[PDB]
């Protein structure tokens, strides 16, 4: 979502997103740092194709051709330089030059040192206290983005990690209709459809990106939870690491972890969606986790097995029409968990990631919640690092990512919602060593 300088009345106006780098002979001098080599100023790029008939509102919603209902002018940067301002590198890159190169590892969460482990975890609660240094975050919808004077921005401030579950949940809210009306839902900008793998890929980067800067520790790298173990319980749901069971409620987490001091953002949807508002910065209830804890759906009361993950990764084609939840034979449709591991559709299976989300029985099971409960990252670069084995076993086969007739927000060339500076699903869709900056330490099956 967008740079509080680009949060203000001129920069909506006129609608350019086009902040200033080092404006040395005055403000408007340095857009996208046009004064160094850095990028220019210039047209903002959307996805222009038709989408799937299942979402009717076109006209209604702010995620259409994201990000044109609020600027159409952004800084694009040359080379490897990269930013909301040009200021930095591409993703495998740094120096002044953006010409020194970057490879940082994920590891597994339980070989991590005792150190690095409690370091990781003092990384993430520091995440969720700290003010996000460049996003800004939107209270309403567009129409009153602007306050009812016209002069009053509609954001507020909101953490480093709180921004990350917003970007989720706005990529994944219902289309407000109007008061009265029952809000749309049959669209998910960031599941159920191609561009899953490509936009949580990208919230984990924009994460990592952001807890670098926090601990100014260029190297600091997100692990990974192996969830695909079978196991009837949560392998890293223990004091030093994510937290263990609280012996007094055993739906919440141990006092004994600094996760059960966290308060969750985004949960007041009934509010949202009737009065047409925005989740806000305000926290309000604790985390809920229950692992293997649904009696009432045993199916989800266990893990993934390691067959699974090895199954999915031979499903040779990325995706398949309908591009959606129902999707057989699909990569995407099977690792999302929609499909069972061999790729065989069936509306009554879950599996693998979609598995994992509901073993926690709580915040880490519902869409619009989960990154609230910080396995989600572990969670989720796992997820990577299955999709990235994908890209490096069939050579990042993107024949398959339609360009067209996907849910509306998973056609090839959509800008992921709502990430900014745009960035379509084709800048994701490679493999992460030598595009990307970072690797993955880790064995699979055979
Ligand atoms: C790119 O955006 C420009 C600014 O529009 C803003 O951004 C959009 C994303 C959207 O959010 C919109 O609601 C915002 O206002 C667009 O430039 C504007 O274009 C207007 C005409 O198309 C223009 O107006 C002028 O002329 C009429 C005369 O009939 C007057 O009524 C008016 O007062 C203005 O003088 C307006 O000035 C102009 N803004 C500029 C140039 O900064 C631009 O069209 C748009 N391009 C696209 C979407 O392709
Ligand atoms: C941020 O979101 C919260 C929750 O959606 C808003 O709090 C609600 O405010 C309305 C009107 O005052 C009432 O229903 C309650 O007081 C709140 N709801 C709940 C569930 O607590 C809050 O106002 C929002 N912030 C801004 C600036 O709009
Ligand atoms: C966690 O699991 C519990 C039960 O195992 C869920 O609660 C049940 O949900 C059904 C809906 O399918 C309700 O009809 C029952 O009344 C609930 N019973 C109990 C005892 O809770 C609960 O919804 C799950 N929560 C999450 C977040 O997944
Ligand atoms: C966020 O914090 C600034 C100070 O950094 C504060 O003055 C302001 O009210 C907030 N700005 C926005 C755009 O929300
Ligand atoms: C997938 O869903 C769409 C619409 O819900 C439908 O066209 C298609 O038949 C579904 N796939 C099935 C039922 O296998
Ligand atoms: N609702 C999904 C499971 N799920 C839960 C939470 C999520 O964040 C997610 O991405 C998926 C399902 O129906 O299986
Ligand atoms: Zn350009
Ligand atoms: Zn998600
Ligand atoms: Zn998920």
């Amino acid at each position: 979502q967008f740079p509080r300088q680009c949060a203000t009345v001129e920069a909506l106006r006129s609608g350019m997103c086009c902040p200033d780098l080092s404006p040395v002979s005055g403000p408007g001098t340095d857009r996208c740092g046009s004064s160094s080599g850095r990028g220019r100023c210039e047209a903002v790029t959307a996805d222009s194709r038709p989408h799937s008939p299942q979402y009717p509102h076109d006209g209604r919603d702010d995620r259409e051709v994201w990000p044109l209902r609020f600027f159409n002018r952004t800084c694009h940067c040359n080379g490897n330089f990269s930013g909301h301002n040009c200021g930095t590198c591409r993703p495998g890159w740094r120096g002044a030059a953006c010409d020194q190169r970057v490879l940082i590892v994920r590891r597994n969460l339980l070989d991590l040192s005792k150190e690095e482990k409690n370091h990781f975890v003092r990384a993430l609660d520091m995440a969720k206290r700290t003010t996000h240094p460049l996003f800004v975050i939107a209270t309403r919808r567009s129409e009153e983005i602007l306050g009812p004077d016209g002069n009053t921005p509609q954001f507020e401030n909101i953490s480093i990690y709180n921004y990350f579950v917003w970007t989720h949940y706005y990529s994944v809210k219902k289309t407000f209709l109007g008061v009265g009306q029952e809000s749309f839902g049959e669209v998910d900008f960031s599941h159920e459809g191609p561009a899953f793998l490509t936009w949580h890929r990208y919230h984990l980067l924009r994460l990592e990106k952001d807890m670098q800067e926090m601990l100014q520790e260029p190297s600091f790298s997100l692990p990974y939870w192996n969830f695909a173990t079978g196991k009837n319980v949560c392998d890293i749901c223990t004091d030093d690491l994510m937290g263990s069971r609280s012996n007094f409620d055993s739906t919440l987490i141990s006092p004994n972890s600094v996760f059960s001091q966290w308060r969750v953002v985004c949960d007041s949807l009934e509010d949202y969606d009737t009065l047409g508002t925005l989740c806000n910065s305000t926290e309000d209830g604790p985390i809920r986790r229950n692992p293997a804890g649904n009696v009432a759906r045993p199916m989800v009361q266990r893990l993934p097995e390691p067959q699974d993950v090895a199954q999915c990764l031979e499903v040779g084609l990325f995706d398949t029409p309908p591009f959606y939840s129902n999707s057989t034979n699909s990569f995407r449709n099977t690792v999302e968990g929609y499909s069972d591991p061999t790729g065989k559709y069936d509306p009554a299976v879950r599996s693998l990631h979609n598995l994992a989300h509901l073993f926690l029985n709580g915040t880490g099971g519902q869409t619009h919640l989960s990154p609230n409960d910080p396995i989600f990252v572990l969670l989720h670069t796992f997820t990577d690092a299955v999709f990235d084995e994908w890209l490096r076993r069939y050579n990042a086969d993107i024949s398959t990512f339609p360009l067209e007739n996907a849910p509306i927000g998973h056609n090839r060339q959509y800008n992921m919602v709502p990430f900014w500076p745009p960035v379509t699903n084709t800048e994701m869709f490679v493999t992460a060593p030598d595009n990307l900056g970072y690797t993955y330490e880790i064995q699979w099956p055979s």
